[PDB]
């Protein structure tokens, strides 16, 4: 797996960002994690925070994993990275986002991820509280 440049279009909720990759502008839905729907508990929190973390970053990357790259709705399935930290991980971490829609084949990141959420679990943390 490997990182691709891309740049902020628009932060838009706790689990989609609209960036621009290779020139076309692109929703984007973060590969394993589900945030709450922005009308739902934790989700403005969700927002924020990956908003927070988009459009401070110098640096945006998206990581295709190995399998489907587009999901039904045509978003790009990825992983997000803004200046080097996973905003995937990130999400979990905080108890954000539960880890979700593992599907085989696009699961490089998933151990990561249950680690994180393993942890974010242990100390009660926001989703968890
Ligand atoms: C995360 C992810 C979601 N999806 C689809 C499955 C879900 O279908 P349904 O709409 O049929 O429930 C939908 C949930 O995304 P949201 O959580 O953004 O709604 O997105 C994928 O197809 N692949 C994925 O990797
Ligand atoms: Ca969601």
């Amino acid at each position: 797996l490997h990182k691709e440049p891309a740049t902020l279009i628009k932060a838009i909720d706790g689990d989609t960002v609209k960036l621009m990759y290779k020139g076309q502008p692109m929703t984007f839905r973060l590969l394993l994690v589900d945030t709450p729907e922005f009308n739902e508990k934790y989700g403005p929190e969700a927002s924020a925070f990956v908003k927070k973390m988009v459009e401070n970053a110098k640096k945006i990357e998206v990581e295709f994993d190995k399998g489907q790259r587009t999901d039904k709705y045509g978003r790009g399935l990825a992983y997000i990275y803004a200046d080097g930290k996973m905003v995937n991980e990130a999400l979990v971490r905080q108890g954000l986002a539960k880890v979700a829609y593992v599907y085989k084949g696009n699961n490089t990141h998933e151990q990561l991820l249950r680690k994180a959420e393993a942890q974010a679990k242990k100390e009660k943390l926001n989703i968890w509280s």
